[PDB]
């Protein structure tokens, strides 16, 4: 496993390290998103907990083709948000049920160390 904890302080400089190999190493769902919310990389724990596979969804829009359910204020509206001020940092719970069992997640959105890129953290809850 990769020791980082979920909601860490310094999560973005910690993930700046890693590889698709080393994220797939997390305890918890993790996404990069560019600034449009297409996917960058996609982790194991993520496939595990929507059923998704990490390979087929890199390149593929988050917000229209993916994941629809986040596609709402209070999910996709923070996004666009924290994209325009470019600063985001932001953590509630919420609920997977596109083509899935409902299930109850913790998310936690941070912009990365590069640029024009975004994280979606997710883990169980
Ligand atoms: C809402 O969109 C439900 C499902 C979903 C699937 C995959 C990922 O990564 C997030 C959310």
């Amino acid at each position: 496993m990769e020791h980082v904890a979920f909601g860490s302080e310094d999560i973005e400089n910690t993930l700046a390290k890693m590889d698709d190999g080393q994220l797939d190493g997390l305890a918890f769902g993790a996404i990069q998103l560019d600034g449009d919310g297409n996917i960058l990389q996609y982790n194991a724990a993520e496939g595990d907990i929507t059923g998704r596979d990490p390979k087929q969804v890199i390149g593929k829009n988050f917000f229209k083709d993916v994941a629809p359910c986040t596609d709402s204020p209070e999910f996709y509206g923070k996004f666009k948000e924290g994209v325009a001020s470019g600063n985001l940092n932001t953590m509630f719970e919420y609920t997977f049920d596109y083509q899935m069992t409902p299930t109850k997640v913790k998310v936690h959105m941070k912009k990365a160390l590069s640029g024009d890129s975004y994280w979606v953290f997710v883990k169980r809850v």
